[PDB]
């Protein structure tokens, strides 16, 4: 059967975002179709699907009308769902008219997909934009198997209650044949809502996935943590070891140690707290001054949204304060760059960084954490400092796990990472590489597809 991937964001045919990276890694091996938004917005006219073969993948993409982009994507998806599911009800905005457009765009996108389907296609929908998609497909006569994978956290039921149409969203989720979440706590939160807010049931099974009964429907649900190709990232990082970015980075640092971060400039990424803990490191450790620099690559994301403009402004003021307090004529403590980089360049740079600094307030998985570890030279690997609220913390035992709210704790982790002896750095890296290898992105895809077809 042909695998049909459905997502809002489709890989570029460099972009920051782990969905596009991970889905493309999975899809290029099996081949199939990738259907979704082209990334373009129309002021007038009519969107038209564009079908194009790129090796084993068929891309089927379509623009959004401005009104659809505003209501479905900027509106309900990123002004309601994204903040709510990342435990930011304070940033949640809700507009009934945007929620209706969100529902309408899902139905319109499903209508665009129907003519391309075949009887034995297997449909795999990805992420929070497309929660109503199975319901729309079924209403359009579609009988294929349909699975869903949520890339972002599934919030605690009490937090989900802040989304006014929470019940309609969860009922729509129950039209899927199979629901996949990143981690066990995500699945637990879903089941907690089903049992305690939807009057349904969630039962274990010998097969693996739970059986869900709710809203008159029966379906399955399980956790499938998205992974990477760790040995592929290692070879990529090694192949850049004599490239210009690594060579100029080395020259600029001239023997100073490097703390490195790579994050869309999203309020979910805890970047203000991250900067404050680097500042706290410098306040308390005079020996670290002029001996380390912090590279934060923070590409623009969703920049036409006030909330993203706000977090950008806050972070830029942080960099100015901290640099102003601690800089010397030959030392800039924080190297803040508000631009996207090629993933191949980031891998090469990860391999030169003594510390990978990944401290999101909430994160469904965080591929950057897995990429940082994968890039390391096993003869001399750096240390991952990792938020306990990143989904990757459930499996990456060799990281230094921190609570991003605890500024002192994060600064102490930075000091511990910078001074960690080789033997322990290697032991942690070795353990994590085993985990990443056994639970790579091919295994993830095979596991979900096995459950969806069974
Ligand atoms: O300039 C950049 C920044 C990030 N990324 C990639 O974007 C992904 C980010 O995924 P992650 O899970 O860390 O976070 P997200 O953006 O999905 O919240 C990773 O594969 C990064 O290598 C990239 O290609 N270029
Ligand atoms: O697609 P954007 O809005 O640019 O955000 C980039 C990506 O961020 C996260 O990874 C989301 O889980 C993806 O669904 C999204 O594609």
């Amino acid at each position: 059967g042909r695998l049909i991937i459905v997502s809002n964001r489709v890989a570029p045919i460099p972009a920051a975002g782990g969905l596009a990276v991970g889905v493309y890694d999975a899809l290029k091996e099996t081949g199939g179709m990738w259907f979704g938004w082209s990334g373009d917005v129309l002021s007038s006219g009519q969107p038209q699907i564009k079908v194009e073969e790129r090796g084993p993948v068929t891309f089927a993409t379509i623009a959004l009308m401005r009104r659809d982009y505003d209501q479905y994507y900027r509106g309900f998806s990123n002004a309601t769902l994204w903040p709510a599911f990342h435990y930011r009800a304070d940033l949640l905005q809700y507009d009934r008219h945007d929620f209706e457009g969100y529902w309408r765009v899902n139905a319109w996108l499903a209508q665009q997909l129907v003519p391309l389907l075949r009887e034995d296609d297997v449909i795999w929908v990805h992420d929070y934009h497309l929660i109503p998609f199975a319901q729309a497909l079924r209403a359009a006569g579609v009988k294929n198997r349909i699975g869903f994978f949520l890339h972002i956290p599934f919030p605690a039921s009490q937090v989900l209650l802040a989304v006014p149409p929470h019940r309609e969203l969860v009922e729509a989720l129950c039209s899927f044949d199979l629901l996949g979440f990143q981690t066990a706590p995500d699945l637990r939160a879903f089941c907690d809502y089903i049992v305690n807010e939807a009057n349904g049931t969630a039962d274990p099974s010998a097969s693996g996935p739970l059986t869900i009964h709710a809203f008159g429907r029966t379906l399955r649900a399980a956790a499938y943590p998205i992974g990477v190709y760790p040995d592929e990232i290692a070879e990529l990082a090694k192949a850049g070891e004599r490239g210009k970015p690594v060579r100029t980075m080395k020259a600029t640092l001239h023997s100073r140690k490097l703390i490195m971060s790579v994050d869309r400039l999203d309020y979910s990424k805890g970047l203000v707290e991250r900067f404050r803990a680097f500042e706290r490191l410098l306040e308390h450790s005079t020996a670290q001054r002029n001996k380390v620099s912090f590279l934060q690559i923070a590409p623009p994301t969703r920049a036409d949204m006030h909330a993203y403009q706000d977090i950008r402004l806050q972070l830029e003021g942080e960099s100015g304060r901290i640099n102003g307090r601690f800089a010397e004529l030959d030392w800039t403590p924080i190297l803040y760059i508000h631009k996207q980089y090629e993933r191949s360049v980031l891998a090469a740079l990860f391999r030169t960084a003594h510390v990978g600094y990944v401290t999101p307030l909430r994160d469904g998985m965080n591929l950057v954490a897995k990429e940082y570890v994968s890039a390391q030279d096993p003869e001399n690997p750096g240390v991952l400092v990792l938020s306990r609220f990143a989904g990757a913390a459930q499996e990456l035992d060799g990281a230094l796990i921190v609570n991003p709210v605890d500024i002192d704790g994060m600064a102490e982790a930075l000091a511990r990472a910078l001074d960690m002896p080789l033997a322990e750095r290697q032991a942690r890296h070795r353990d994590m590489m085993v985990q990443l290898r056994e639970n790579n992105v091919s295994v993830w895809r095979d596991n979900f597809m096995r459950d969806l077809q069974g």
